[PDB]
């Protein structure tokens, strides 16, 4: 089966979409902005990149991935002049529902089940499975890059931000770092904190002491050994021994999310207790990923 290649349009974007240029001001800094199609009136999102080799690759790899339903769609790409600089203006579907874990943390009943975690992990695994099956590694799978279509409870989770994405060759282990990311996200979904040692952070709990067993008791006591084994496989130190996306998506815990117990988890309640640490969680995931990609 044959798919079209990426046509980068050269006409000014404002022929096609309403923007106005105090909106564009905040854009070249990095913020995704809201814009409207003129013909259709549908809302979209706009990312502004400086045109270089690397931005070109990001947009290329992302375009190949767009038709995955667990990956944010590229609608159009423009090569325009903005300010003194040549820019890639990328038009995408708007994802208005916020980040994955924000939703979980803000729940009013502080209730979250193993089954829900499984359902979410299936969504993320589908996007990764698509990428790895066309020899792309994302290499920046992390909380801020997983976003919901809308605020509503049945919104679709989607993967964004191809700024670190890369073509691979199989004999390669570039894909390994995506599998580690899955293990980390899964771990947080099940307990509310990452599987990170720290030498930290007052008026707060230390969730995992250095060198301590990785599944501590208050939060992990009702979680099966089967699930802990799936996590050890995803987090395995050596990339040569780390679980692949094929093994992950073929695991019963993922394949049969419907049959997963509705075990009540500490996740939402822990995300709230520890919300002052969330910035540091993300910061540590970002640093780890940079040593691991």
């Amino acid at each position: 089966h044959v798919k079209s290649g990426l046509q980068i349009k050269k006409n000014a974007i404002i022929d096609d979409y309403k923007v106005t240029s105090q909106v564009l001001g905040l854009g070249i800094n990095g913020k995704v902005l809201q814009i409207f199609n003129k013909r259709t009136q549908e809302k979209f999102a706009l990312k502004m990149l400086q045109d270089c080799p690397k931005a070109r690759r990001e947009v290329e790899l992302h375009w190949r991935a767009s038709q995955c339903p667990h990956i944010v769609r590229i609608v159009d790409v423009y090569e325009n002049l903005y300010a003194g600089r040549k820019c890639l203006l990328i038009v995408m579907e708007c994802l208005d529902g916020g980040e994955l874990f924000s939703r979980i943390q803000d729940r009013g009943d502080q209730a979250f089940t193993e089954r829900e975690a499984s359902e979410i992990m299936k969504s993320i695994g589908e996007a990764i499975q698509y990428l790895h099956s066309i020899n792309i590694a994302h290499r920046d799978v992390k909380p801020e890059n997983l976003l919901y279509t809308s605020k509503r409870p049945n919104a679709i989770l989607k993967l964004t931000d191809f700024g670190f994405a890369k073509e691979t060759t199989g004999e390669k282990y570039d894909k390994s770092c995506d599998m580690w990311s899955l293990g980390v996200i899964m771990y947080i979904l099940l307990c509310g904190y990452p599987p990170f040692y720290s030498n930290h952070s007052p008026g707060m709990k230390t969730r995992i002491r250095m060198g301590q067993y990785e599944f501590p008791n208050p939060e992990w006591s009702e979680v099966s050994e089967e699930v802990k084994m799936l996590i050890r496989n995803l987090l395995k130190t050596e990339p040569t021994q780390r679980m692949t996306i094929t093994e992950f998506m073929n695991h019963p815990w993922i394949m049969q999310s419907t049959k997963v117990p509705q075990t009540p988890l500490h996740t939402s309640r822990v995300l709230k207790e520890d919300k002052e640490r969330w910035e540091d969680v993300k910061e540590e995931m970002t640093s780890a990923l940079a040593t691991m990609r």
